[PDB]
This record gives C-alpha cells, sequence and structure tokens, in this order.
C-alpha cells in the first residue's frame, strides 16, 4: 500500500527539461546531432557534470570545463564551432524558459492532501551564476508544497547510484513498496524500481498523472479547480510594533518588493486574508498582514475613543514609521476598506496606492448626523444594535465557536438577516445553537478564530462602530478634497450590506478609479472567491502600484 | 530658562528653499519680477495656497489654480506666459532638489540628547503628487529625531496665525519663554515673539546656529563628528520565525528594499549593528538584524550538535523560506563572519552578495585536525578554554556586567590578553572586578546585554566553538570550490586574534574579492567604527548588491 510520492525536478515538476535545449541547439545551429549532449555527459562519473552534480564544483566553476569538452567533441567529429557560441547563454536561457509544470504540481498537492509524504529527488548544481536568482525562487515557490526537498549537490549522491535511493527511502522513514517515483530519465527510474518502487516513467504529464491516479486510486486528472495557498499560522513570519506606550501592532510578513499592508474587518484576523498573502507574495510583493487594533496578538485598551478613524490611522502612520517604511499599497475589507480610504485622504504621502473590497468609500454628510446617515438604511441597524456598549459582546462572547460559524458563511447559506436586529434583540436570535459550518470554512479554520478572540474579545473589535460622531467630524476636513492617488473599488454582487450599487458616485471623489466586481460573492469576500480576489488585485498591483 | 526647541522645515531644516525657486524660474524664463510669487500668495488666507497649506485641498488639487493665478499675474502686468511652462514640473524639481540641512539637523540633534523637547513646526502640504514618496522619505529620515511633528494641513491652522502658535505651546507643554523658535520667514516669527518666544531669524545657517548656540549655551557649532544614530530596542519592529519545532529566531526589521540579514559574533546581538540598522534602511535597503541561534529572543537549546555550521547555515535558509525570500545580502562579523562564508559556499543561489568583517575566509586544512589548526595559533587560545562544556560558561556567567564591560573595549583600552587563557585559568583572572566604562559603550547598552544574557546564558553561544570537528568534515566538501558571488572582507587594523594578515590568501578562493580596511580599529568593528563600517558597507552594497 502506498503512503508517498517521489517527483524529479528537470522533465517532471518543471518544464521544458534543461536537457531538451542541449539538443534544439544543436538543431538551431546545425550542429551534429548530440554534439552538445556527449560534451555534458563526458567522462561520466569521473567527469566535470558529476562532479557538478555532487557538489564537488559550482555550475560557474563548471562553464568553462564543458566549453572545453565542446571543443574535444567537435574535434573528433571533424566539425567547427561557431565564432558567437556561448554555453553560459544557452544555459542562462533554458533556466529561465524552465517554469513549473502546474498540472504535476497540483497532483503532488492532491497526494499530500489526502496524507500521502511527498519529496522532490533531483541531480542538480550550486548555482553561483549573476543570474541565479530565477532558479532561486523557482525552487522556493516549489519547495514550501513538499515534505522534503533531495539535491544532489547538497547530499553528496547523484541519480543512478543506488546509495541516493537508500538516502531517500531513510528520509521518507518508508519500506520501497509504499513509495511511488516519478522520473524523465528510464536509467534513473531502474535502482527504485529494482528495490521494489512503484516507478513512472514520465514523458507528456497527462500519460504519467493517468498512471499516477491508476496506481494511488485517487482522483489527479480533470478534477475541480483547486483554491490558492492557505497559511499554517505557525510557519509565517510574525511582526511586532509599539506604536505608542500601550500600543503593540502585530502583523505576518511574506514576500519581498513593494509593501501591500492588508486591513481586515469585522470581526476577523490577518488569517483572513490566508489565501491572499502566498499569492500576492508570489507575484512580487512584500505583504504586512495586520492583526487590526483591537484583534489577535495586537494590543485592545477598552477605551471607545482609541478606536476613532483619526487615531487608527495616526497609529498606522506610525506602524509604517517604525519599520522604516516611507509608503505602502493599503488593501481593506469592510472596516479595514474604511480606513484605507481615509488613509489615502488623510495621508496620500505615505499610501503608493489604495484597494478596497466591498466598502465603498463613504463620504460624510455635512447636512445629517452619522447616527440618521445609519437608521436611513435598513441594512446598516446591525450598527446601532453595536452601539450600547456590553449588549453585542455579551451575544458574540457567549459561544465564539457558533459567533463564527453563523457569521461566516457564503451567500448561498443564509442564516442571519442583518435587518430589525435591535427589533428582533441581537444577530443569533434566529439562529440555531449549533451551525452548520459552511463550504467556506473548515472546523480548523474555525477554531483559530475562536482562539484569537479568547484573548481580548469584542469590545476592542466592536469599538470601532462607536466613533460615528468622531468620524463624521473628523472626515468633513476631507469634504473639498478628492483622491488622486491609483485606487481600486472591487464590489461583491451578493454582499446585501455592502451592495455594489453604495459605490456608483465614487467617480466624483476618485476620477481615475478603477474597479473589479466579483460576481456569486457575498460579504467574505477573501475566501469567498479567493482566485478571483487575488487575479484583480494582482493586476491591478502589477499595473498601478508597480 | 529654555528646555524647547523649534525649527521650520522649508529654509531651515531643509535647503533650498521652495520658495527659493519660484523666484530662480522667473530670472531663468526672464519673467516679471515677483511674478510667480504674487500667484502663489493670491487671495492671502483666502486664496488657494492657504487652502491647500490648511489641508482643504491636496496639491494635485492646487496645481491647475496656481496655474490660473499665473494667467491673471501676467494679464495684469501686460507679459505672456511662454509654451512649454508647467507648475508641476517646477514644483517636482523644487521638491526632488530640496534636501535635509545636515548641521541645523546635527544642531536640533545635539540640543535634544542634553535634554530639550524638539519640535517641527510647517506649513505643508498634503502631496497626492506621482512623486510624493521623495518628499515622503525626507519627512520620514527629518521626524525621528523630533519630538513633535506639527504639519499645518493636519492641524487645520497656517502660520502666522497666533492659534496655531498657541496650539504648539500646548503640544510642549511649556510656556513661551521656555522656547526658541527658528523660522526663514519673519512675518512667521512675529507671533512667536509677540509672546516672549525666544526667535531667531535663519538666514544663513552658521550664524542662525551662532545666535542658536549664544541663547541655548550648548555647542553646537565646531563640534567633533557626531556617531551615526542608533536604535531604541522598543521602537524597532520585531519579527520572529519558527524555523523547526523547538527553534524560532528572532530579528530586527528596518527599511525598504533589497534583504540585508547581518549576522553578529560571540558574545553579542542584534544590538551589535545599531548604528547600522538606521544608516543601510536609509541607504535603501531592508535591514533583517538577526538574534543568532542561542541568543536574545532567539532559542538557546543546550545540545552542542544544534550549533554545527551545517545546522546553522540550514536554519538561515529556512529562515529564508519563510519569509518569502529567495535571497539576502549575508553582513558577518566573528563567528557571524565564518557563517556568512558557509552560506556563500553551500547556498550560493540564496545569497545575493557576502561581507564580513574582521573574520577571514578560512577554509578547512584536510592534512591537519581542526583543533590542531588552533594550537598553531597563540591566539586563538580563548577557543580551546571554550571547549569544556561548562569551565567558560561559569566565569562568563558569573558577573555580567563584568563580562561585558571586559570584553567590549577599544584598542587602547586593553583589559584582557587572548594568548595563555587555559593555562591563566580564565579570560578575566588578570581582569578588575568592577571594570571602567569603555568609550565605545554607556551603562545602558551593557545593561542591555546583561538583560539578554540573563533569559540563555552563555551555553548557547559557547557551543558555536563546540563544534570544530564536525565544522571540519563538512567545510572539506566545499575544497574543490570557489567563492564567485559578490564578496567583500574588511579587515580591522587593531584586531590582534582576528589580523588582517589572516586575509591574504582570500583571492586563491574568491578571485574577484573586494576589501574594506579599517585603523585603529578593535575586535568590536561595528561600535568601534561605526561611521567607517556604514561608508564602506554603503558602498559596496550600491555598487555589488544592487
Ligand atoms: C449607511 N451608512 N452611512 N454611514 C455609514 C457608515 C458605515 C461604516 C462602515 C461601512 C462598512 S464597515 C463600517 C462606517 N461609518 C459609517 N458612518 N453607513
Ligand atoms: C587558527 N584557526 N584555525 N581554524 C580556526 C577557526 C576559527 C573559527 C573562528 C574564527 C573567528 S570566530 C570563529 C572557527 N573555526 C575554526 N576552525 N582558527
Amino acid at each position: 500500500t502506498l503512503r508517498a510520492a517521489v517527483f524529479d525536478l528537470d522533465g517532471v515538476l518543471a518544464l521544458p527539461a534543461v536537457f531538451g535545449v542541449l539538443g534544439r541547439t544543436e538543431e538551431a545551429l546545425a550542429l551534429p546531432r548530440g554534439l552538445l549532449n556527449d560534451a555534458f555527459q563526458k567522462g561520466g562519473p569521473e567527469g566535470a557534470t558529476t562532479r557538478l552534480m555532487k557538489g564537488e564544483i559550482t555550475l560557474s566553476q563548471w562553464i568553462p570545463l564543458m566549453e572545453e569538452n565542446c571543443r574535444k567533441c567537435s574535434e573528433t567529429a571533424k566539425v567547427c564551432l561557431p565564432k558567437n557560441f556561448s554555453i553560459k547563454e544557452i544555459f542562462d536561457k533554458a533556466i529561465s524558459a524552465r517554469k513549473i509544470n502546474r498540472p504535476m504540481l497540483q497532483a503532488a498537492l492532491m497526494l499530500r492532501k489526502k496524507g500521502f509524504t511527498t519529496a522532490i529527488l533531483t541531480n542538480t548544481w550550486l548555482d553561483d551564476r549573476a543570474e541565479r536568482d530565477g532558479l532561486a525562487q523557482l525552487m522556493c515557490e516549489l519547495k514550501m508544497h513538499f515534505d522534503f526537498l533531495i539535491e544532489s549537490c547538497q547530499v553528496g549522491m547523484v541519480k543512478p547510484e543506488p546509495q541516493i535511493y537508500k538516502f531517500l527511502l531513510d528520509t521518507l522513514k518508508a519500506s520501497p513498496s509504499e513509495v511511488v517515483f516519478l522520473d524523465d530519465i528510464g536509467a534513473n527510474l531502474k535502482p527504485a524500481r529494482d528495490l521494489g518502487m512503484v516507478t513512472i516513467l514520465v514523458q507528456d504529464t497527462d500519460t504519467a498523472l493517468k498512471e499516477l491516479e491508476k496506481v494511488t486510486g485517487i482522483q489527479l486528472l480533470n478534477t475541480p479547480a483547486p483554491l490558492p495557498t492557505s497559511c499554517n499560522p505557525s510557519d509565517m513570519s510574525h511582526g511586532y510594533v509599539t506604536v505608542k506606550p500601550r500600543v503593540r501592532l502585530h502583523f505576518v510578513e511574506l514576500g519581498s518588493g513593494p509593501a501591500v499592508c492588508l486591513c481586515h474587518g469585522f470581526p476577523e484576523s490577518w488569517y483572513s486574508w490566508r489565501y491572499q498573502i502566498p499569492a500576492l507574495a508570489q507575484a512580487g510583493y512584500r505583504v504586512l498582514a495586520m492583526d487590526m487594533k483591537g484583534y489577535g496578538e495586537s494590543s485592545a485598551p477598552p477605551e471607545i475613543e482609541e478606536y476613532c478613524m483619526e487615531v487608527l490611522c495616526k497609529e498606522m502612520v506610525t506602524f509604517l514609521d517604525k519599520l522604516g517604511l516611507s509608503q505602502a499599497v493599503f488593501i481593506g475589507h469592510d472596516w479595514g476598506g474604511m480606513l484605507v480610504w481615509y488613509m489615502a485622504l488623510f495621508y496620500p504621502e505615505r499610501v503608493r496606492a489604495v484597494a478596497s473590497l466591498n466598502t465603498p468609500f463613504i463620504p460624510a454628510n455635512p447636512n445629517m448626523s452619522p447616527l440618521e446617515s445609519i437608521k436611513a438604511n435598513p441594512v446598516f441597524d446591525y450598527q446601532l444594535y453595536f452601539q450600547e456598549p456590553g449588549v453585542a459582546e455579551a451575544e458574540l462572547e457567549q459561544n465564539l465557536s457558533r459567533t463564527f460559524k453563523s457569521l461566516f458563511r457564503a451567500s448561498d447559506e443564509s442564516v442571519l438577516s442583518m435587518h430589525k436586529v435591535c427589533e428582533a434583540g441581537g444577530l443569533f436570535v434566529n439562529s440555531p445553537e449549533e451551525p452548520s459550518l459552511s463550504r467556506m470554512v473548515t472546523e480548523e479554520e474555525i477554531q483559530f478564530y475562536v482562539q484569537q478572540f479568547k484573548k481580548s474579545g469584542f469590545r476592542g473589535p466592536l469599538n470601532w462602530y462607536r466613533n460615528m460622531e468622531r468620524n463624521w467630524k473628523w472626515a468633513c476636513k476631507s469634504l473639498g478634497r478628492k483622491i488622486l492617488i491609483p485606487a481600486l473599488m472591487v464590489t461583491a454582487e451578493k454582499d446585501f450590506v455592502l451592495v455594489p450599487q453604495m459605490s456608483q458616485h465614487m467617480e466624483d471623489w476618485i476620477p481615475h478609479l478603477k474597479r473589479g466586481h466579483i460576481e456569486d460573492c457575498g460579504h467574505w469576500t477573501q475566501m469567498d472567491k479567493p482566485t478571483e480576489v487575488n487575479q484583480i488585485l494582482i493586476k491591478w498591483l502589477d499595473s498601478d502600484a508597480r
């Protein structure tokens, strides 16, 4: 019975194969068949390439030795090499053109999801080329999805020597009959077969995957589109900044490039961006996913006034100052979306670009009290129930599991009505004691929110809604301004509180506004439609935020 | 008696003044004298510029209104404006050309160092230009050195209105007679004078500073060269990455740009880079200053084997993987310098560039035991004393204050001999019980190290030296390799253990090696010569590490 899957890198997890360039070069330059391939394998186990693959020498040391072998091969074949020929150029192009074979990675991901131990076993080199980062990035993206990465140049062993297979078996802590081994080189497949391992010769991906699903008994081909990579909280870099004596802000950090500050809504976490964090980092950005003030590992003072927009924005500016960041792209959702538009209005110097999911830019009505404006819209009744200190805290803190399971549901899962909340006497008055688990979340993900909210509860989070008059007075100072920095408004078709139509007049304040729209998407945008969110944010970041 | 100093931004802390471009443009374009300056102040307190300065409108909204005023001014003066004229271009150039007036900042720094409350009071705007980051960076660099930053566009008040001066006095929590106010605009100086504040009209910096030192009684002009900005531990962003179940690594993080990973030596801290962190971040780099394994807030397992180079390097690679970093520039000192050369040799793909302070690249001698190689050099006797578990821990942990005060001394301060340590029976056997405080450190800085070492002690740090045979076996695998990635070797003239001559043969292993040399510099390079270290590292980073 199988419980481990091993994949090669070249020609298996990454395509096109580097060997499938050496032959292409011969054809393009009209050189004798196999001329370059013979110079590559020259000397066999004693040759320059085996020394390179075992880690005895680096790729830059190997380049001239390979060039030397190319001359010896041409002298024997009675042919002459061109005047502009470069081994470095051939390998730079080959490595750069090599990309992840996506359906092969998805198959490995599906196998690991069903309990398999997955590993990459590869004959590779120590890359010291000026262009080494390209491969470094590819290896980083691939390695994270596997239990083990075994590189020949690191272990001092090479395929097909039998010692690497015994090393692989020891690393996996599995007998050979429990292991599937996928390779594009038949010679490298043989010693695994010899030990009793199930072996797959990879030519075209689809056939290799048909063979893989037949042997494992798990559907890998024609499967539904998978969700993006999520975050394991204990595998993240956790950051902490003291913004004032009693206030510390926590954030999760991933990637390199322009800083992208993610601001969640109510009653959420940095974890609400779990599907965006790996995607945005992979797209070339430095992600800073916040625990907003009053949440998770961030400080939660009890005073209502600590949660007015002016203070929250000032603290976000200090956060940037303390990290040494002159700017950040600000992306918000719900209450985070509201903060993000105010950051753009009051601190444009510090905001590289601004994006909001669901929350439209809501300007202050100078001729109406903010509480009257809330009252005029039946869907915003929950905000009035959130006003009296203690009332919503008691209902929300009573049963944390019930709170999150009731709130975090897709558009076709109900289970609460946001209108007549005060009349009904609560958010969960007509909700079950043990709500069913939404398709958007696992039991484990609910438990993360439960554990986070055990620290400070709902006082700090609910206080965000308890500064309406204060926020209105501050917002009135910005009534003559316009948002002229790059901006994105993303609407969700089925958000019945933050309706797409609420954003219709935004172009009056933000003339150069860009938009995104997600159909069949509820209030919990990031987890409802993660793939679509990622596609819209990445496209907008690459075009408007560098 | 004075205890507060207030400085203007334009024409005082930053030069040349933005107003000193509007007049220059008239002269360059042969436009009537004051034509552009009249369009600037047009409408006075009701005009577009006052609305801009009060924060009613943003700079991008103001640009066309200013352009409108330029036409009205030319129509009255019976002159015509050019066909290629652009207000945006004039202000983009003016802002970009404006840099920090360094001797004015040093004076503010010296005043704050002597107990003064310092503040920047400025008539500024909300900058939403595509080029706003330039000013954002300047404001970030300046603001950190002051207790308060009061911006007109943020407070809704403008100089010379008396309300901003009463706001300033309330912010400072000081009576007017306790305040010095420096401004280049006489009209803006008057209301401060009117309240009884000491006022300085700033034309040339030197005279303003002569006036400032006469009134404060503190030397500000002709003072010795100041040390670079240091770090206040509680003002830093603190990061934490779990690299394996029982191992977490702590780091301090500052700046944006290419990642620069700083690796300290024995028995140090991330704080040993305190003078490099703000400088390197200011030069355009993302600094990650580590607490190495066994130190400060990083995990400190007791096992000797947890501290061999192979494990330490593997953990540093995981650290990068977990942060989503494909590469980092690695800069090391002492034991950190040793790790950094091994990172370059075993993981060139992950090392953008490598730099070492004091520690030469020491290759393995395959024909000699590492302990024999140590014994052959009298200066490395302390490493033999560090071998027996418990012995050095007992002496080093006995009196922490004495440990750090004895170790951290400049080349002309002795107080220990590194030869015949085993014979003498310890490092501090001929050292005083209460050592004098070195000129390199304050009592407070010693106490930070004392507090850090109270957590785990010296077991983990001393274990770095207890893997000689293990490190030698691993290093022998790299004997056929060369370091071909960008590399910097920095030698310290007076380091009597890590002597500059020990690095003489490095070009045999690192042919393209770059060098730096610091005269009259001991073992504690970063704190001994911080200015010189910063100059060498920044120059090398900007040329070889992007
Ligand atoms: C109908 N309406 N008028 N004003 C508002 C309003 C809404 C929010 C809000 C919107 C999404 S999360 C918090 C905050 N402050 C407000 N004043 N809603
Ligand atoms: C004379 N000598 N031979 N080998 C060494 C040696 C030195 C160090 C070292 C050097 C600066 S901090 C630690 C480590 N490992 C070694 N093997 N020193």
